[PDB]
């Protein structure tokens, strides 16, 4: 009858045992104390999901047992089955398994049977698939393991847990959507409840597929369905959104966290188990289409999920899913983000070179931000998020009530005025300062430029000149480049001694303020303030920061940005000359960043290379545009991102938010010197139009 | 009896289609020519190697295609039969294959059974294996190939070829290093010609293992084996080093270049299949399995591979493979892997910063060896490398054969002292140009970093000290960076602007010259000139370097060498107090090259996480080091190394030569925000050093 | 790249073979009025799904067939894929089948694999499931086909057919929401168009789930789906309320009626199959878990799906499903069951 089960999401940190260990125990203390018999964590969370090539060392399977044997004998796991997750190599073969205890023995060890290879997975780097479905084999325990637990073999493989009053069975993060998933024939089978622990990160606007998903599968299966996920930064450019969940027969009945500073988050929620019985007897009662397939072998387990409880404990009533608007998920994630990784860093605060444009803008928000969820977090009893504050402003007694103090404290923002520099942008990024409460530093780089460009005088002999001034289309740019470089110069040398030019220890993170878009086009200069230590705003759309920004407005109580918004987007870097005003980056770029983002869409996301683009928007735009004229977009679009591309592959690391990246480290994997004629794909696109400039 | 048959290198570029198909064009040409009926290319030849998640776009495949048709229809390919290399979509399932035709009729597509996954390799992200074993399926063949080649379908999967006169048969690359190779059963099943389409990559001292191992198989299987592999750079930074080869009965009958400047280069060999034949006959217990040995499905093919060429077509005789030194590998690797950037980017030539120090002087070595390399090429009638020269150097007329004159034409190199750099490094440099000749500059940074601490003072009333002025540490190390990231402002500057002041066309491709120990431990600035446009020697060890240098001095007759070998390793970016001589780097490390040489080949080649490796050191170093001592090594080691690990993510692209490169984007996947405490493992470490302490 | 598809409701009566033509023919003209090159009908509409234990009778079988020489040798199904549905019996064995012809040809009889047996559904009574999962067998046509036809046998099992330019593939009825839908592995081989021809009763408020589960298959698997469902009495107390629909991508294209009067009602929509292509690419353009299971047998068909309308072709656009209130259910149904009761009895009224 009436079972009381937790889930959980974890902010676990790769490699970090110690930290993992004390993390898992805290949820199962959670659980215990909310009554619940069975307690589901995330995928890989012993060891941390993102260990990336650390999966290859022996190191790391060790502590994971060491870890493992840690729960064991922990007198907090009493009286509840725990599924934790580890590598464990069987048979000198790698799998990513989930370790099933209760009460001082192992119970199964189940291994992954799908492998996520796609975008920013690669499991298959590490790991292998279990193949033998529908079977098990004797894993043998070390020694360690073995005197605690007083166990030789446990089962290894696909198998199912009954009880004294259920049969629960695993589902490990992507099986849910791979063709055929165990909850097919766990369901034919008779499982009751359904574990499933993921590791998904953060991805813009789609956390309704992971709960419609669930929701689906047990409205069309019936039962309880049970999801886990890692939830922060584990050690990357990834954000784990830990949308855990509790899932009924259609309906949902817990929802977790996706964007929170809580390093530990647990669900439980009081079920009838006879709910699932006579929901599945309401649709299919009968036989099925006669299979007659393998079955699930059972692993018996002398436990009883129902203890007693009845008498008091209350049924969990069903509840709505309540989404983030996406602005919402903007202000959230790469906020907390950049908690994790301020923490996690150990460092000071962090670096902003504030131009008084929308994009520095976003970003500066994005801090203020996290300065409110940290205060919030406060108010709210939270001590870890507390303990760290005060730790990295090294005031013990220190406690952020208001934002803007938090915010003074964390972040430096540094406006670098060149020659050119209008007195609006200066004010914009003056005032949005004063308003977040960040400590500005206001300056004027032309002493540096000057200099520079005086040595090249000294040593050439020669003096370039800006456009303006009859210079040279080459001259102009790499004048223009220079005080580019040049801020990234003076940035760096603030991260490093601004605290110490303030009297105080430590040093800063520089954050960089590159978008998505402009990353792709190669829009920026090679080694200018695109390039800094993190980029939270790198994944992000123009428009969407267009968007955040002015969510920010009224959420916030920052009226700073409304000019900043109104402002015309120009780089200030070169003299405008008489009669002209300045050009501006939609059409420096030679597309509007509307255009640009289809692009981008139609590249990674649809996988189109140009020839594919070119009939693909041939249609879409077939009112607006001619045949020779898309030709020319994509052309250019095409030899504009592949003359620029090696500016990638030396790009800040961002947080991941688009799943339209051309982030080269993990997600987009391309070459960086093409052909940048592209004469085959481009001469097909010829003779297509060729082939349609032949109608009348 | 004798049959003649072709293999060859490519110098294939990723979706360079026009490219790519000319060259094998003219490989089967080449082949003909010499008389060959069969013609194998390396791995993926259609679409090259490295087109990496270009893969995943339907325009690969359909470009791939197009470009087969065009191969078909050919004049050039008649009456040869030809192994040529494109991915295909079957049953909407990726595979990786070879496409045999002959004479406008396509014979069979054999898809790869074996992907590999791991190093620089991932296959698995964009392809499937085919696991059906001796088994073949329909393939139905796109419209434009039925028109063209009046076929509806062709056989595709694991099968071989029957001739009138013999059996052919594919392994594709990776499938020779399987346990159970296809070799083996296709052997026993009396296939006598296997061929072998390989894309693997340049590593340092590893060419042997690849002629070793096929040397072996053709030895103890019987038979004749061919291999062919991607020549060059095709994209990014890996270098595919051609050594194919025609191999028979455990003889090599032809050996490939590793290293050369050549677009195509065909090995063809003449071998009497009756050696094969007998060679076989002679070995009872291969006899005694082959009269028992599953049989392979077989295309019937009506063609004869020994023609009426029999009259006097003289044998191929057996040879021995030569190989090159460590120091000539380096010498002729990043060489060749330099003039196809040069070449394919359209860049006017290189700027290299030249420190008087032995890396950038590696660097420089590297740029005059592709000099030499090129004049050698021209010399031997090289068209193609001759006209790539005229192009870059914009004088249709020019013929390179002095190496100093042409290493003026594109290597620039500079020179950027400080206020406390010594005169004697400053003539080092100037003194190597002159050796090599290229175009050199000499400049003091003084001026400019004066005006970016005068901007610091200015804005905070504050100015840094160095050490030796009673500068904080934190003080010295931001005074030492600002001079490091200026040359790097610099560097680009004239790399943009040079050739303009020296009244010239185009711009410079900067070199980086980090090695790939430094790069381990993060001992280099972030966004100094650390961060270049390629770095050709980032993938190559310090001592390495020492060595290659030393023997640069009688190879290249370079004097200026010897001092600069011999000068002490030291970086003159502060003043020294008078009592004490300038700090050597591996002081500034904390530990010498060799120690630190041996951390990262523990760490990357025997997987090594902390606790592993003080386990495996205090055994190495029992004599020379205490445990205590031992422990304080690893942990100052994995501390450092993880503090600076997220200067990996922004680094240089570097060549790939050794297989413990620390390079993130492709070889080494790791996070970049770690605990750097480490407790967890810290803690077993310190265990295991009492528990020695005690006992003994 | 651009198709014109067709799917429909009838109102098909048990046994009434010359009406039941009649209004098969009508479909097929209206569909190729409207340009359609492939045409859907509903589960077993050449005898009328409801037949019962008519189907244990030879006659049922042999005047199925009468008409299914009726349909091949008319003018009107030229040109278009035609697919219906009737009892075949293959090796003395009863089957629910697909018959799949073009051009006074049959390319495929495809047998139905999960049979409905609860609640008024007996399937098995009658028919066998085909248990032969990825796998042809030749079927030997009568005489009777055999001479129109010009064929001696035909495939009979599990395929899939590959045109010129798509692939379609075969779901029937209840096979939609049996567990390890044959639109799974489909879609894992590359159909981008699944048939699925329906024989389902009317039951109040659980219109949706239809079309939920067709949204979220063509949602999660990619592709275009089309049902086609009997609408009306055919002679007994179920009220068949044909929701036939196209779908494609997670949206809908056409919406069926519930409850009308119509005798014939077809659906058809114009859509680009690069869509499918592109929307599959946007999930995943990779491999999967490693299945390597036996794949879909194909019929080869000289025949192009798309043929040069695009250049006039309006690509359809998606819509939003109306449903009816429970209480205009109530209204509509038993009315327009009452509606045919009257009309087929030949009675004089209602007392
Ligand atoms: N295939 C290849 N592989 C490797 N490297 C390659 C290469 N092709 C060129 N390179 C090299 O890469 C280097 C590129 O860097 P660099 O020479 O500095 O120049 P680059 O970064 O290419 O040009 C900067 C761009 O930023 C734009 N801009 C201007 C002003 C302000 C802003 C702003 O929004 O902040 C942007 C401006 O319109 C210009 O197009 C060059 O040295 C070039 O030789
Ligand atoms: N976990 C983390 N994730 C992301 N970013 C992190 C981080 N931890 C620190 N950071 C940040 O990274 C930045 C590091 O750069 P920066 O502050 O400039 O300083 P950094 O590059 O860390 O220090 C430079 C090193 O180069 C050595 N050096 C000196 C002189 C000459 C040479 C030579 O051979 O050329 C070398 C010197 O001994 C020193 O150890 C800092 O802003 C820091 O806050
Ligand atoms: N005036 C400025 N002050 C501070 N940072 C700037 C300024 N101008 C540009 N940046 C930085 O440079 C990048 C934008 O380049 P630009 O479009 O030329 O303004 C972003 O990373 C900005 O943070
Ligand atoms: N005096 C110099 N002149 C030119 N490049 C230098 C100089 N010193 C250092 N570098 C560059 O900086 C890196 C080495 O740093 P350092 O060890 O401090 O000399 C290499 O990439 C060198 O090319
Ligand atoms: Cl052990
Ligand atoms: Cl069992
Ligand atoms: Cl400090
Ligand atoms: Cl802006
Ligand atoms: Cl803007
Ligand atoms: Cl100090
Ligand atoms: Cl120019
Ligand atoms: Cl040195
Ligand atoms: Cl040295
Ligand atoms: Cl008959
Ligand atoms: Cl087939
Ligand atoms: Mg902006
Ligand atoms: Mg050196």
């Amino acid at each position: 009858r009436k079972v009381t089960v937790a889930t959980c999401a974890l902010n676990q940190w790769a490699l970090d045992f110690e930290g993992n260990l004390q993390r898992i125990l805290k949820s199962i203390e959670i659980a215990k104390n909310r009554g619940a018999r069975y307690r589901l964590g995330p995928e890989l969370e012993i060891c941390g999901y993102g260990c990336w090539d650390h999966y290859y060392e022996s190191d790391t399977l060790l502590h994971s047992f060491q870890v493992l044997a840690a729960l064991l004998e922990s007198p907090v796991t009493q009286d509840i089955i725990c599924d934790v997750g580890m590598p464990v190599m069987h048979r000198n073969v790698r799998y990513n398994c989930r370790v099933i205890f209760l009460n001082r023995k192992i119970l199964l060890i189940r291994p992954k049977m799908a492998l996520a290879n796609e975008g920013n997975y690669r499991e298959l780097r590490w790991f292998t698939p279990w193949s033998r479905s529908r079977h098990t084999e004797e894993y043998f325990l070390p020694r360690m393991i073995q005197d605690l637990t007083k166990q030789e073999t446990v089962p290894f493989g696909d198998a199912v847990l009954v009880t004294w009053d259920t049969c629960i069975g695993s589902e490990i993060c992507e099986e849910l959507w791979t063709p055929h998933s165990p909850h097919i024939d766990m369901g034919l089978d008779g499982v009751e409840i359904i574990t499933n622990a993921s590791g998904s990160h953060h991805v813009l606007r789609k956390a309704n597929t992971r709960v419609d998903l669930v929701t689906m599968v047990t409205s069309k299966n019936g039962g309880i369905y049970l999801l886990a996920n890692q939830k922060g930064c584990d050690g990357d450019r990834l954000y784990y959104d830990g949308c855990a969940m509790i899932a009924m027969n259609g309906s949902v009945f817990a929802q977790g966290s996706q964007f929170s500073l809580d390093d530990v988050e647990v669900l439980t929620a009081t079920l009838d188990l006879e709910d699932v019985r006579s929901y599945r007897a309401e649709i299919s009662s009968r036989n099925l289409a006669a299979s007659r397939a393998s079955p699930y072998p059972r692993v018996k387990v002398d436990f009883a999920l129902s203890c007693h409880e009845d008498l008091l404990a209350p049924i969990s009533e069903p509840i709505e899913w309540k989404y983030h608007s996406p602005e919402e998920e903007i202000s959230l994630g790469p906020a907390c983000w950049l908690w994790d990784f301020l923490r996690r860093s150990q460092q000071a605060g962090f670096l902003l070179p504030l131009s008084g444009g929308v994009d520095s803008a976003a970003t500066a928000c994005l801090i203020y931000s996290m300065c409110c969820q940290v205060c919030e977090a406060v108010r709210s009893g939270n001590e870890e998020v507390l303990a760290d504050v005060r730790t990295i402003v090294n005031q013990i007694s220190y406690t952020p009530q208001d934002p803007r103090d938090l915010c003074g404290r964390i972040l430096t923002t540094c406006y670098m005025a060149s020659k050119n520099s209008s007195q609006e942008t200066c004010t914009r990024a003056r005032e949005l300062a004063q308003q977040i409460g960040s400590h500005h530093i206001s300056l004027n780089i032309d002493p540096a430029v000057k200099a520079v460009m005086g040595i090249f005088s000294l040593v050439t002999g020669k003096s370039p000149l800006f456009a303006a001034h009859g210079g040279s289309s080459r001259e102009n740019l790499a004048l223009q480049n220079v005080q580019a470089r040049i801020r990234m110069v003076l940035a760096y040398l603030f991260a490093q001694l601004s605290l110490w030019s303030r009297g105080v220890h430590g040093g800063l993170l520089v954050l960089g303020s590159a978008n998505v878009d402009e990353s792709l086009l190669g829009y920026l200069t090679k080694y200018d303030c695109s390039s800094a230590d993190i980029n939270p705003i790198g994944g992000i759309s123009k428009t969407d920061l267009r968007a955040f920004v002015q969510f920010c407005i009224q959420r916030f109580q920052l009226p700073a940005l409304q000019s900043i918004l109104l402002a015309p987007a120009t780089a200030e870097l070169e003299p405008l000359a008489d009669g002209q005003v300045s050009q501006t980056d939609e059409e420096d770029m030679g597309m509007t960043y509307a255009e640009l983002s289809v692009y981008g869409k139609l590249r990674k996301v649809a996988k189109m290379g140009p020839y594919s683009m070119f009939c693909k928007l041939l249609g879409m735009w077939r009112h607006i545009c001619t045949p020779r004229q898309v030709a020319d977009k994509v052309k250019r679009f095409f030899s504009k991102y592949s003359m620029n591309r090696h500016k990638m592959t030396t790009l800040t690391p961002a947080y991941h938010a688009e799943n339209y990246s051309p982030e080269d480290n993990r997600f987009d994997l391309r070459p960086f010197l093409y052909n940048t004629s592209w004469p085959w794909q481009f001469r097909c696109i010829e003779n297509q139009v060729l082939q349609l400039e032949r109608a009348e």
